[PDB]
């Protein structure tokens, strides 16, 4: 229909512990909500920017900015509106990836609700539940390391990914692989912290059987992951790289990944993610979910996502008491190493509003 | 859902005139139709077959045969059934993708119409109207093809298309040049005509500045078609070849592609030719909707489907009277080049119910 | 000569073990057998379709109607006909490969009986006898695998096969590499069970010596098996992608595949499997002889090309006794390990009819 | 079944004009025959071996040295022989296809003729007639050429092949051109007459629309071939160069050869010649079958070969006039652009005795 508004929410959650990546350290999630409101009622969408331009270049801040000022105004001024639409009439604005896709998922959320469907079935989910992993931060010692992942490995978390840096690489995995052996799946993930010059560093990995590396060097070095890739035996991932469907079928072409973590937010919205599963389904390269500590709306979107067919290993959606005591909607609750599919219209959640309310710090219509 | 059947029908619809390829003549098209009753309501499928495995390897007697004693049955054998299930539930039967793709149609006309949602929107449609070329058999002389030719071009169609094969291709394609310009959208089909050995013959169309020449060698062969392109200025577009989204994918790897002609039903449904449509685009690789002479059930979900953004070429989706002097739906009519994509739920047409049974043959159902 | 017609008959016999494969278990083998009549003399051809499309997109129902009412039919409307003639008689049919060579080899064995010479020679053998391998499917237990691998070496076949899937592959393996030792040819067949996600399971055989790993993907993902062979140490071979001398040159420049399986029926013809082993010799591959639970019509033929140059590992034409309890014909019956080359004119065998009477299903007579 | 023995004759024959090519002109044709002894009969072979090493490292004398020593001695010493054991029976001899195959010919026919199969059913015939090109030699002056390939044409040849060397390739196709049009099927052959430095002289060809070059290389340079077609128009068609399938295998793969001459002497004899025509196939490659100016025996298993499928362009089969005067065989006339396949068993055709008498310069029985 025509989009009526947009609501927009600065909403602010604590952590459960600080989680510590290689660019930082956040003890608090910030992110903004987006209410699109039509004639047919109402949909929800989240946006995965972080606070400030540490993981890619788009931020919180610039996210409100360009929403407010571009994006919102865009959908607005349109005669008639599909969630499909939504990439065609905001094509002229470049980049604003993760802006355009909380934006096109509320969208999304609205439409599907009028229609009764939800996002699995929209997407193309055949699995009613998916199996979950958790990602684990750099910690100040060993120790504090392993009682952490021996303790995510007693709720039956099927896979632990671990962040890395210079400093923080084949220690922490040794000491973890002589813990709980060599039958744990096991990761890595260095949010781009190394160079191709650090390639010998990164081959100390090969005796430790890890799925993946994810994203050891920068976004935009591509041609050095697949040179990364002919000197280290750890399969490459990528991540921050793969920004559309277009890219992902780049970095297969060249050689720079085996297999993809696709995040929604990351590629411009869950439309795209699809395309992004299909290429790489069509390449034979495996797909995971990503998570971006989203609240339980994201959570919800992403749940449905990762039960796409090439969804081959464990994701990052993790059940929300791994990061919030308390979830803005109903909580996912880890169940045999599993979450389930949600079941309703659209996203099959929406925020409870007395949670809501507590935890938002600033509320704006675009109308 | 869980299905309770389906009416399988024999039909058979007269043809303006006959329609002449490189592999025979059929004077009459013959089909399958696919009804399918769910609790929900009900869903039409079109299947693609042809009378005998000329075009391929799946014909009429084959499809109905695999469809009633292995198909149809595991569908009904299933717990819940979405469109997207079809496939991993029909997955241990090797082939019979076109018949998949008339039984996935159907169930998924059934869930749209379940969720009053149009294929158009279910598959990503940015367009409300798309621009329709035509397809012109081998004729018995020049003369009878350049006054054939000549009047669709009156009745406003966009692009023609001739079919060719050894000892009909320089003569015909030199004369429609001669007649009508070079600025007429022109390309040819050889139905697999053709050997690599053929190359300098092919080589002779380099000067009439086709767009395409479609399937010029066999379906397998792959690398011929690579070598081909070697060799010939005139761009190759696969068809016959293109039967799945790894397809597509491994055909643009090999450089035997620059132009996929997309048929829903050859490439196992709709769903997948979504797939299809989104490996092009991620690879730069323009599509065009094909046609296999489908009534206007199979006629509207295509129209829906050519409205994908990355259909950037005239499709062959003809009027409904390019083929017949009435159809069993509501017609389609050309309107300054284009046809209007459907409206309502599902397909956004049906088998009015008297026409059905004018031109039906057989019945039968399976339960 | 001319053909006069053909009889089609459905048999059936008793396994004496149920098989069992990645794509299911057999009990019974269901299979057409053709009698060709001339006025010479008359041929027996054996069809190696299953009973559904659960190998290929073959099935003995299928291959009845393909040759009922195209097949045999254009075989009669022949002026002259030869064995090399069928290819081009039958060519405006796509696909139906293995029904096609069940025809060619009944008019070949009419043709070769009338000329008084063996398949033998007419194929090209050089040697009276061939070593023999065995297939084992998959068993319920490691012990009883044990136990049945134990029994076949005991007879004095010359080398295992272990059918494989997602679930039974590492253990057997290891399994069978523990009681029976390093020296024991051994080697492993999927049937297309896993994907290219699935390389570091596959890799995880690298240390057990394996000769090859059989069709491990699907049979249209050659580019598939290439990527696979870079990342494995076990050398593949391909079996339902080789389906003509042209696929396998393709395969081969691909660098898909290392070893090739030679099925007659699966390539169209006995004539056709010898140019896929003229192609494989000329670039170096070696063959070996498939099986298919074939009668000894077919068996006899098998091990006649078999006993081909190029044939220098050890083929799946095991003993009649190690399907049958009764064969249709005189048994093939192993000795040293090897099975010997069949002698008189044609398959050098021919059904007792008696026999032949208790094993058939139906009878139909085509003139 | 043992090999009782071979007859090997040397035969003489006269040609209708002397044939000329880019390393020598021959006026004569002296050729090689056996005949070889089974329990089951008779079959005959036709050494395609010149007078001198000039085409090949193979010629009469050696092949009738190699044949006598060694081929015929191991395949008597033989406990089975079929025509498909005469290879690994031969294969501890390295090289010597021209006489290996001669061998394997005769075998074949006596093998054949016993089972009453024509060699065009053993090798998968799928055609009754062929359609025939004749190859030209260099002559001395233009309109010498003109006049011989204006008789060819009006006798309904359906392909010109000229021989060509330095001095005498872009006059002779320019005048051939300007005299008969476009339309006519014409293509070269050098004999291994050129290097890679005269590509340039090679590219003045690109205007003509040629069929082929055939062999402008040496034999043994595969690559440097690939490099030629690198810089040329005209596709490259291999002979010399192309021995086994193994070879045309290789050579495809190098990207040194779009089209292959066959030629069953060349490549070690038919049931070679068979799997060049296979592995050609499943690569795409058209293949033609060529001529050693064959007496009939040669010709009529040429001819048989020549139908097989992959067989897409005219072969250099031409009717037996077109060389001899009197073949020794019943002879091979032209009908409608072609020839056609021979009917009996075995070759189809043997020596008429009185004809292959006046022509047999020498004869020697080679038995056990
Ligand atoms: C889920 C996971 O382990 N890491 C994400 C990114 C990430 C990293 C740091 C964050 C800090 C504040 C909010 C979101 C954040 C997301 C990743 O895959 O790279
Ligand atoms: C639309 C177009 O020009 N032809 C289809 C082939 C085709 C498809 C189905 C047919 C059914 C009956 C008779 C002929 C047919 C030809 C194609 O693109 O190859
Ligand atoms: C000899 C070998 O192990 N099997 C065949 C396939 C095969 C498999 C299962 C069958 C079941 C019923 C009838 C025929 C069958 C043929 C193969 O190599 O793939
Ligand atoms: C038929 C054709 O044009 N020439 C053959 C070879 C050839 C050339 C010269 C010869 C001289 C004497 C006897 C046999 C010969 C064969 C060729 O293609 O090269
Ligand atoms: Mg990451
Ligand atoms: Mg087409
Ligand atoms: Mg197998
Ligand atoms: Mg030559």
């Amino acid at each position: 229909m025509k989009l009526s508004g947009v609501e927009l929410r600065r909403v602010q959650m604590p952590l459960v512990a600080p989680f510590r990546t290689s660019f930082g350290t956040a003890s608090v999630r910030e992110l903004l909500l987006l209410r699109a409101v039509t004639p047919a009622g109402e949909g929800w969408g989240e946006c995965v920017t972080i606070a400030g331009p540490l993981y890619s270049s788009e931020y919180n801040d610039g996210a409100e900015h360009v929403l407010r000022h571009y994006l919102i105004p865009a959908l607005l001024a349109a005669e008639d509106i599909t969630a499909a639409k939504v990439t065609p009439l905001l094509a002229k604005f470049k980049g604003h990836r993760m802006a355009k896709g909380a934006l096109e998922m509320a969208v999304l959320d609205a439409e599907l609700r009028a229609h009764e469907r939800s996002f699995a079935a929209e997407l193309g989910s055949v699995r009613d539940s998916v199996p979950c992993g958790v990602s684990v931060g750099i910690m100040d010692t060993i120790p504090q390391l392993l009682d952490v992942v021996g303790g995510y490995l007693d709720e039956g978390y099927v896979r632990i990914k671990l962040k890395i840096e210079p400093g923080w690489d084949v220690e922490p995995v040794r000491a973890v692989r002589e813990r709980f052996g060599d039958d744990v799946l096991l990761q890595v993930d260095a949010n781009t912290a190394y160079t191709l010059g650090d390639a010998p560093q990164l081959a100390r990995l090969d005796p430790f059987g890890l799925l993946l590396i994810e994203q050891p060097l920068e976004e935009e070095d591509v041609l050095g992951h697949a040179e990364l890739a002919r000197r280290i035996q750890t399969p490459i991932c990528l991540d921050e790289s793969i920004v559309s469907a277009r890219a992902a079928a780049d970095a297969i072409k060249l050689g720079a990944v085996q297999i993809v973590n696709i995040k929604p937010g990351r590629v411009g919205g869950y439309l795209e993610a699809r395309r992004v599963h299909d290429v790489c389904a069509a390449h034979g390269i495996p797909v995971w979910c990503g998570d971006m500590i989203e609240t339980g709306l994201g959570r919800a979107a992403n749940v449905a996502l990762a039960s796409l067919p090439n969804f081959t290993l464990p994701g990052d959606t993790s059940a929300s008491d791994r990061y919030y005591k308390t979830d803005i909607t109903e909580p996912f609750v880890l169940s045999g190493g599993h979450l389930p599919v949600p079941t309703g219209p659209g996203l099959g959640v929406a925020p409870i509003p007395e949670l809501l309310d507590e935890v938002t710090t600033a509320k704006v219509w675009i109308g």
